[PDB]
């Protein structure tokens, strides 16, 4: 279904019947990071199956509640392009958030670390991105522009809101884990193969710090409709640049590193949310 | 949409040939804000895209839909006022049709303009950049306009893109700029295509600069590939309508309106430049 | 086209298994101009793609050839399926997954490529030791879509994709047979095609670390590694990429076919000699 104003309105009005929470903040949990949703108080869990026109080991959830005093909606489980979903499908949930009242989107993901100074388990705040699929004609906004949401040619300047980035740094710092925190450029590989050593070396040389297969499409849709964005990568593996190495990325090890840092990351987001300006 | 095969292209061309007697030798495509390169056409016939079967519609700002026939500096031209962009959702076949139609109408030379962001740090706002080469990012990544059964009536399966930007036309365009006092606005460089429609991020721009690109835009390469594929010679120029931002901490941003504005300020100079080039084209 | 799922792949494989009794351990795919690597196949059964349900056309059909080579049972794809032709992911994936159900353990592939690396000569062989998948990075990876669990994992790693023991063997064989000087190893980058690369594109690909550029192969290799088939791949340098926009020299497919024809017999001999020394 086209992520136009009519269909987005439908989905949003349905949800608005199943809950009274008007979210100001939207959160999306990446691979292995579903715990950032567990401190949500007065929560209402709505499975994607109960929502008409949302998409689909079992189902994902839309979770409404409060976190550090603020109203949030959490997407437990995202939609990936490598899974075969259309642009309209990936766009819809973000545009639905927009109509629910979301002003700030906070997204996490798991990524490989390209930058040679990164360690396993480090956090990399995104300050910029390289959208390889978008450069190559698979940008999520290809097609008729939905004018009710935003402009035909969006600019991506300050896409990773620099005030949110500064606040995220300051909160890490004050809570004793500033040393895990970096800022860098995320490049998206459509996937689903991990990157070869040749591909990793090339991505590093283009100026990329972390690589993953998600996140950019959601961020583009969010900036398109004027939602502010904060995004962080968990370094769940170190990319291998050397073809003679036996070390390889493995999705279980990604989930495992996720599980080890999920609580620290959950705590981080909650503390950030507590310090967000309230108007 | 309709396959850009010899049968369908013939239909469209024969229809147009009923609405006009002009046999074009030169085809012209106007980029964003550059519609005025068409206003000096004498003895003109304006045919809206709507009055042509199987042509598209165009819904972009700064692109009306007209096919304009007439003479320019003594030569017969057809002018696409308004082009078709991939970032709009159009198929390969839809973008390839108008250029293949030009081929059947008689076009030998194709002159294209477009608005672009300047990556090269020596470029100034309002500069002209003649394309001498391109980097077709969508084409490298399996979105080449020629993907699919080769239409043999038009060209070969594996076209070479050597001298795609005909070097004699580039030499002539430079000489004409020089003689008419605006040589200092003219550069030559490599155009890279971003599928779009997002403007490029600072990290994308930095990467594009480092790959050897001088200007970036979201058009043009597909049309050039179709034109070379069927043996049409090509001249192409970017207007620098903004300077790409390489620094993430900057507040400056690209804006469509400013692109249209810069286009408007230079459109007359560019029109004059094309007319002067066409006047010196060899004639048989 | 038909989903390359376990049900459909099983159908195609069971049909083939009625037309022949050969259980292949080794699969071979011939690139542009290289169809002769299939002519030494003894006790051969030629099955045209037309006589297989749900296989494609590469029209004028090619052939699936079963037989023995240097003592081993092989299946040969004479003629491959190219993304620039408009085939779906499922169509390119199916033949390789069929091989997997037929018993293939090792896949040997050849292709024609442009030489980017400035030390390459026309007619050189470049063994692939790694590959840049430009379409794959750009959301046209052959595995995009529901993962077919019966064949492989959701997120395959491509470490040792170009099996290093097969590469070492191939080198030793070239060496012992007097043509070690034609053999290099490098990185292959895929251009979706079908336009040859511009000089600015070539210069960029060279600078990214690429040794050869072609419009095929990587998708098949991804499907093969995904289902645990081991891979050996070689490019014939059939032209020298032009980096200079002022040059009049250009790639043309006839010259590609011509170089292929000149080297096809040496390459066929190379493959047969490699297969002879495969562990049994
Ligand atoms: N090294 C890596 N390269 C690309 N994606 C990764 C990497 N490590 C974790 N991921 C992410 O986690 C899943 C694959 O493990 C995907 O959703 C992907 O985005
Ligand atoms: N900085 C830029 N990057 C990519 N395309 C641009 C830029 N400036 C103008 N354009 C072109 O003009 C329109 C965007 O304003 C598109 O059609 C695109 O081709
Ligand atoms: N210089 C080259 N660049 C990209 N593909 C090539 C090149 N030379 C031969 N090929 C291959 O052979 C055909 C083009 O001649 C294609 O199938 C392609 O895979």
């Amino acid at each position: 279904v086209t992520a136009n104003i009519e269909n987005v309105k439908k989905v949003a009005h349905h949800i608005q019947k199943l809950t009274s929470i008007v979210p100001e903040i939207g959160i999306i949990c990446g691979s292995g990071l579903g715990k950032l949703a567990d401190g949500v108080k007065d929560k209402i869990t709505i499975p994607y199956t109960k929502i008409p026109n949302f998409p689909q080991g079992h189902s994902g959830n839309l979770i409404f509640g409060t976190l550090s005093g603020r109203k949030v909606v959490v997407m437990q489980g995202r939609f990936h392009m490598y899974e075969g979903y259309s642009n309209d499908t990936v766009a819809l949930p973000i545009r639905v958030m927009k109509l629910l009242g979301v002003k700030i989107l906070m997204v996490s993901n798991a990524a490989g670390g390209l930058n040679r100074s990164l360690k396993l388990g480090d956090f990399v705040i995104l300050k910029d991105h390289i959208y390889l699929p978008g450069l190559g004609l698979n940008n999520i906004l290809v097609g008729p522009n939905q004018e009710a949401f935003g402009t035909r040619f969006p600019a991506l300047s300050n896409a990773y809101d620099r005030d949110l980035r500064k606040l995220a740094v300051q909160v890490a710092e004050e809570n004793g884990f500033g040393n895990l925190v970096h800022q860098g450029v995320y490049v998206m590989n459509g996937g689903p193969c991990y990157e070869t050593p040749a591909e990793c070396t090339m991505l590093l040389n283009m100026g990329c710090d972390v690589v993953g297969m998600s996140t950019i499409p959601e961020v583009v849709i969010a900036r398109h409709c004027g939602i502010q964005v904060f995004a962080v990568s968990l370094v769940t593996n170190i990319s291998v640049l050397d073809v003679e190495s036996d070390l390889k990325p493995n999705h279980e090890e990604v989930l495992a590193t996720g599980a080890q840092r999920a609580e620290l990351m959950q705590s981080w987001f909650e503390k950030i949310i507590e310090k967000l300006p309230k108007d």
